[PDB]
RNA sequence: UAAAGUGCUUAG
RNA sequence: AAGCACUUUAAA
């Protein structure tokens, strides 16, 4: 049966009101039935751009019969839309279109009609809405997307165009926007955000090579390139598109570069009657084209197939404009781009506004034919700044921290329940020359002092201290350390940086060894900063079950008046690699301690294939530490795309239902299902310049919005719960997909904001609630758990196929000592 | 691998 | 290529 998403149970009333601007723009649509036609192109699986050009040419030539004065819109797929009905029948209409010259056949056919009248009735709330191309909001999206997709180079939901800001290496940054539409209160809204990316600069291939290899001058010192030069240049040119200047335009896909120059590059010239004349490329272009090759000492692009084997000098080829860099940018290019692409919050807002002001929607033919009117000014909103919760730390005095501006420090505070660390070891995978014995000795001295001042005094001398240069030497070492020492709290592995040592250390200490490990980079060991040490101590104390702080028992919502558990779930995708799904669960009464379980799943699967069992295990452990039955389950979810919300819900909800049918008997606790997501393109700004926080100029921590830019009838809200420091903050969006607990807007909003302050790894306000963050961490920890076994699967005699049997599910299974604990930090 | 925030990821 | 990069973080 169909599911029923609960509606708005009310709006929020808590917190200081604040005026805001938003990138959402209103859209006037007529309450008119508009007609949808299913378009099929006969050469299948083509680019969307060529399909768009096909239909444009079709409309150009076939208006005498069919389209006439109309100007339909097309999604690049099997969806065309038209304002007035079209003079074609139920049966399809096959038309021929021309475009070396390869024509297409197209079959357009009416399927149904979408009523924007029903949409207008939904947005105003006059009618209750819940009793691909067939929904009307998608048609609005297509109408608004049609024009920019002809003027600008389209990527995904976004649009770019050429400007000049060289990144280096024949690359440049193209600016542009992201466009999206969504139904909000009273009006369709249009999201427009600023984006930029990397493209190959359009220029002669001579200069592209010149810029790739940094041969600043080649004219005056004419040099024939090298082996290393050629390898790098082939790496950077192989796969790209080039145009030929000696023939009007002529475009090829370059697939290799010759090993030898045009002077020495010989091919069998093909004569009529199948005759052969061996000739060199430079000779060929001299005798057929009357072209004195300026650089015949330079190699040639091989554009043709293995049968044809065409050879073009770099001298005549240009880089075709409009090809985006897919291969990873370097460190240098990344730094340069973020130097150029960085915008603070007010800068970003004053960019978006001028951009949408330049778009001139009033003079867009495809907006005019559908009687659209999009608002030119940003959306004015009013939001509420929630009150941050207090946190009780421990010690003799029981200090309490008041988080100002979504941040506090542990300086002067102690853990609620500190732990003594009696037996501990340390393993430097750095060399003797990287850190002297004295360096690590002082490092450990100050770590011990700061730990005692944190209320968690790590006591005594290191039980073990030894260097190691072997990645495959961590399995023996740990084994030794497990048996010689009985009751070892933890070890520390100091690392030189990125290394497989970390992967195998985590794999052993979490699956084989089953003991606590804290890894530290050498620089932080040798350049000591107390803040780093304090965060390390936080992670360690949590790793030994020590509760850092608790949420003040007084300042809490009424939901805590009953045993409640808190769950966060996340799924991470391979890109034929396995997918990883993790779910966590609070173990204590106050939301600080979490256990977790993790499973492996089919690649590219959004839904969580197995859920009930996982929830089962979690619930069990809750009883084990609570002896109580959780009456309310608060499920936080991240990962599901907006396209596939409800059906996932069904299984997941019926899974949790199932997981609660098992425990005891006649057990139906209150389930509340919320989906968190940070991917959206809604960005809220301060309408009052005075209230911008920090140099970034963001909104304050605790800002929430429940009004005219949110959902018409479903229970969603924005909560920018984090200190915005760098640029425009990302307001995490929450959407209530289920509530049996019947909670008001104020209650759930402030609960999520409080959960954003209960993060153990950081004495700050984090963007999303703690269970979701922990689930993400569990996913990544399992991802490292299943890295291809060192010196066994890699380079098996370059990728290696996985082992699908249940041993893969046990390669992610955690040693029993490390499963019940918070090894996530 | 002290951490958070951010933007490039990477999805025709 | 799961992984980069930058900014900030225990003076008073």
């Amino acid at each position: 049966p169909l599911l029923m998403v609960p509606r708005r149970p009310g709006y929020g009333t808590m917190g200081k009101p604040i005026k805001l601007l938003a990138n959402c723009f209103q859209v006037e649509i007529p309450k008119i039935d508009v007609y949808l036609y299913e378009v099929d192109i006969k050469p299948d699986k083509c680019p969307r751009r060529v399909n768009r050009e096909v239909v444009d040419s079709m409309v150009q030539h076939f208006k005498v019969t069919i389209f006439g004065d109309r100007r339909p819109v097309y999604d690049g797929k099997r969806s065309l839309y038209t304002a007035n009905p079209l003079p074609v029948a139920t049966t399809g209409v096959d038309l021929d279109v021309t475009l070396k010259d390869r024509p297409f056949k197209v079959s357009i056919k009416f399927v149904s009609r979408v009523s924007w009248h029903l949409l207008h009735e939904v947005l105003t709330g006059r009618t209750l809405p819940e009793p691909i191309s067939t929904n009307p909001v998608h048609a609005v999206d297509v109408v608004l997307r049609h024009l920019p997709s002809m003027k600008y180079t389209p990527v995904g939901r976004s649009f770019f165009s050429a400007p000049d800001h060289p990144l280096g290496g024949g690359r440049e940054v193209w600016f542009g926007f992201h466009q999206s539409v969504r139904p909000a209160m009273w009006k369709m809204m249009l999201n427009i955000d600023v984006s930029a990316t990397a493209f190959y600069k359009a220029q002669p291939v001579i200069q592209f090579m010149c810029e790739v290899l940094d041969i600043h001058n080649i004219d005056e010192q004419p040099r024939p390139l090298t082996d290393s030069h050629r390898v790098k240049f082939t790496k950077e040119i192989k796969g790209l598109k080039v145009e030929v200047t000696h023939c009007m335009r002529r475009k090829y896909r370059v697939c290799n570069v010759t090993r030898r120059p045009a002077s020495h590059q010989t091919f069998p010239l093909q004569l009529e009657n199948g005759q052969t004349v061996e000739r060199t490329v430079a000779q060929y272009f001299r005798e057929k084209y009357t072209l004195q090759l300026k650089y015949p000492h330079l190699p040639c692009l091989q554009v043709g197939q293995e049968q044809k084997h065409t050879y073009l000098p770099l001298e005549v080829c240009n880089i075709v404009a409009g090809q985006r860099c897919i291969k990873k940018l370097t460190d240098n290019q990344t730094s340069t781009m973020i130097k150029a692409t960085a915008r603070s919050a007010p800068d970003r807002q004053e960019e978006i506004s001028r951009l949408v002001r330049s778009a001139n929607y009033e003079t867009d033919p495809f907006v005019q034919e559908f009687q659209f009117k999009v608002r030119d000014e940003m959306a004015h909103v009013t939001g509420r700044v929630l009150p941050a919760p207090m946190l009780q730390y421990g010690g003799r005095n029981r200090t309490v921290a008041t988080p100002s501006h979504g941040v506090w420090d542990m300086r002067g505070k102690q853990f609620h329940t500190g732990v003594e660390i009696k037996m501990w070891a340390i393993a430097c995978f750095a060399t003797q020359r990287q850190c002297r014995e004295e360096i690590l000795k002082g490092f450990t001295d100050q770590l011990r002092k700061i730990s005692k001042d944190a209320g968690m005094p790590i006591q005594g001398q290191p039980c073990f201290c030894k260097y190691a240069q072997g990645a495959d030497s961590v399995e023996p070492m740990f084994r030794h350390l497990k048996n010689t020492y009985s009751g070892l709290q933890l070890i520390i592995v100091i690392l030189p940086g990125k290394t497989p040592v970390y992967a195998e250390v985590k794999r052993v200490g979490d699956t084989l060894l089953g003991m606590a490990t804290q890894c530290v980079q050498v620089k932080n060991v040798i350049k000591t900063s107390p803040q780093t040490l304090s965060n390390l101590c936080l992670k360690i104390n949590v790793k030994l079950g020590g509760i850092n702080n608790i949420l003040v028992p007084h300042q809490r919502p009424s939901v805590f008046q009953q045993p409640v558990i808190f769950l966060g779930a996340d799924v991470t995708h391979p890109p034929k690699k396995p997918s990883i799904a993790a779910v966590v669960g609070s173990m204590d009464a106050h939301p600080s301690r979490y256990c977790a379980t993790v499973r492996v799943q089919r690649p590219r699967q959004e839904i969580i294939q197995d859920l009930a069992s996982m929830v089962r295990e979690l619930l069990i452990q809750f009883y084990k530490s609570t002896r109580f039955k959780p009456t309310r389950i608060i499920f936080y979810r991240d990962g599901v795309s907006e396209g596939q919300f409800r059906q996932v819900l069904y299984y997941e909800l019926l899974a949790i239902r199932e997981a609660c049918i098992s425990l005891e008997k006649d057990y139906q606790p209150g389930i509340t299902y919320i989906v968190v997501q940070k991917r959206h393109h809604t960005r809220l700004f301060c309408a009052d310049r005075t209230e911008r926080v920090g140099r970034s100029g963001n909104i304050p921590a605790g800002t929430t919005v429940d009004t005219d830019i949110t959902h018409p009838y479903e229970f969603d809200f924005y909560l920018c719960s984090h200190a915005g420091i760098q640029g425009t903050s990302r307001p995490s969006h929450y959407h209530v997909l289920w509530d049996d607990n019947c909670f008001t807007a104020d209650e759930l909003q402030l609960l999520t904001y409080q959960l954003c302050h209960t993060y153990v790894r950081c004495t700050r306000s984090v963007s999303i609630p703690a269970p979701a963050y922990y689930a993400h961490l569990v996913a990544f920890r399992a991802r490292y758990h299943l890295v291809d076994k060192e010196h066994d699967s890699a380079e098996g005699s370059g990728q290696s196929n996985g082992r699908d049997p249940q041993a893969l599910a046990k390669a992610v299974q955690i040693h029993q000592d490390t499963l019940r604990t918070m090894y996530f930090a």
